[PDB]
């Protein structure tokens, strides 16, 4: 009874990571957000996959990061990437005390580069311990 | 009551990988504490250990650029290091910045107030200009 | 693709712990050996490492029965034999008795590593039945 | 796209282990057993918990096993067995491994003694496999 969720990504979305309703126990998906139905410690998760083809003239960052809307809001994990056909994933993953109705987003600055070959490779969740 | 933590890297301390609980969402809870930069196992048990450092440099001066990242393990009644996990990377195969994040994470059987240090050989390659980017943390299982 | 092996006690093999893959049901593939009665990785990488053993007694003689199960690994460049996880068990503090001993971890491994998993006491394992007794490693 | 299930006992079952119906991805689950969809290599998982009020005269051995049955090779054996003696006790019983399976094939995870089954925690009798 433990609150979990595994989100992932519509890769039907236009210029978005839209997040598609795992989400038991209490966890809503809102605002396309996780939001926290009791507080204690969860662990936070997330992959994004980015693909490209070949290396242009602009040269290409790729960021990815979640953040805690402490209903104050704050990065809690962030990485970021530079790939210059290419292929790249970004992790995240820690433990972290929140609080009953925080909200969480995991975003990308990117979508254009968006990878949805496999499909339910890009998700973000969290498991309360 | 899981011992548990997730430290991140110090923004002010430069020239050094100094971790901080004292921040909002870094975590000691259920006995691990800090100490000397490292991690202190409160309970025998088995835990997953984990980190991510982000690496940026602008240009590639050298191909001979060279990134480690370690996590070792002292055990008060072996008081060697051990490594645990470690990666290493050349980020320069040949002036735009590049970044390389490296990740850690294993499953250990730790020991009573073993002490836990998480590593790096270049922090003056690391980035931790933004929050979320370096950190380095355990849970019981 | 990931390197995989599930090996199983020899139930003919008195006096000793031996694996076994040439069951039904013990598995070595895409790469992993089993070579001088160790698991040798085929190539580097993050590994999730496991064992069962069963030990059976009948009765307690002694307060002093001590079990023990250990994974280990050897390294081609180190050569020293290295703990990975260990277990004691001591069942008698005074009938059948059962002590299952359950080793797990996640450990980075090089290519050529060896693999041990051993007990001290082969004369109180249980293999009568199959599933009992068993080692195995999944490449993640 | 891989397999997966994980089914939990039914707390109101009588004098037996009982699945309740995540079960994805082809995964079946049929006369009480989780049905392979397809050829490939499987984590097998479960775990039981067992409990019982002081120690009788009896002398109680607590079995858990998960059973392949092979459909088409017309075999079945252990795949993973274990046993405890606990003689207000407490005993959970785990199992795992990675297996090689063939499509259609049928997987059992059976106890001896189910009048002992602990649902005092309600999510912790489970059984799964993992395609890999
Ligand atoms: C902190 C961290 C350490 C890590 O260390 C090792 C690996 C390599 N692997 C375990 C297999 C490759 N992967 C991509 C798997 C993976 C591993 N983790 C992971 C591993 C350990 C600890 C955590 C955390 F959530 F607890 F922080 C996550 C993932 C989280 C999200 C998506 C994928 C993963 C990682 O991928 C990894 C990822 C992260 C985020
Ligand atoms: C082979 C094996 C090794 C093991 O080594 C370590 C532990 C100790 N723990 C991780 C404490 C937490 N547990 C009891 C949970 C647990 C750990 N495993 C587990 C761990 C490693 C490998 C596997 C396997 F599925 F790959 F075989 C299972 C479970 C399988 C089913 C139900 C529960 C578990 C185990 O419980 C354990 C269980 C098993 C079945």
């Amino acid at each position: 009874d433990k609150p979990v969720a595994h989100v992932v990504a519509n890769p039907q979305a236009e210029g978005q990571l839209q997040w598609l309703n795992l989400l038991a126990n209490g966890v809503e998906l809102r605002d396309n957000q996780l939001v926290v139905p009791s507080e204690g410690l969860y662990l936070i998760y997330s992959q994004v996959l980015f693909k490209g083809q070949g290396c242009p003239s602009t040269h290409v960052l790729l960021t990815h990061t979640i953040s805690r809307i402490a209903v104050t809001k704050v990065n809690l994990l962030s990485a970021i990437k530079s790939p210059c056909p290419w292929y790249e994933p970004i992790y995240l993953g820690g433990v972290f005390q929140l609080e009953k109705g925080d909200r969480l987003s995991a975003e990308i600055n990117r979508p254009d580069y968006l990878d949805f070959a496999e499909s339910g490779q890009v998700y973000f969740g969290i498991i309360a311990l």
